């Protein structure tokens, strides 16, 4: 291989205390309601709700805001807010995020345990998926944990 991979490391604490220059990621629905969970913090901090809606992204895609020189990734993992995501759509969204990272100079990415709270996925599976998606990159990933 030609890459060092994600080299996931874990930090106990609030995601929003991570470096302001890191790009961030979390999961939402096509509705872009962001009414519960960590999504409400992304909504309140970064805004841009209509700018997200205007991107008209679908399940398995990623919507993106540029905020202070870095990117905020909204992984569109399901159609409606009340639905649960499939692992297949999560993987697609992650791949789309990776593609954007590589097209836009992202080297340092932070995220919570995506999919594994309100969306009821298991971190055993999600963690392995993130690792595989980012294996052939040199994007360093940090996961913030509670
Ligand atoms: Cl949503």
């Amino acid at each position: 291989g030609s890459h060092m991979g994600s080299r996931i490391t874990y930090v106990k604490g609030d995601l929003f205390a991570c470096p302001k220059t890191d790009s961030l990621a979390h999961c939402i629905s096509e509705d872009c309601r962001m009414g519960a969970g960590i999504a409400v913090l992304f909504k309140k901090k970064f805004g841009g709700v209509q700018e997200l809606l205007n991107q008209q992204k679908k399940s398995g895609e990623v919507a993106v805001l540029k905020r202070d020189g870095r990117y905020i990734y909204y992984l569109i993992t399901k159609k409606r807010a009340s639905h649960k995501p499939t692992y297949e759509n999560l993987q697609k969204s992650l791949e789309a995020m990776k593609s954007h990272c590589l097209k836009n100079g992202v080297t340092d990415l932070s995220m919570p345990r995506i999919g594994c709270g309100l969306d009821r996925l298991q971190w055993e599976n999600v963690s392995a998926m993130i690792e595989e998606v980012f294996e052939a990159t040199d994007i360093k990933i940090t996961v913030y944990t509670l």
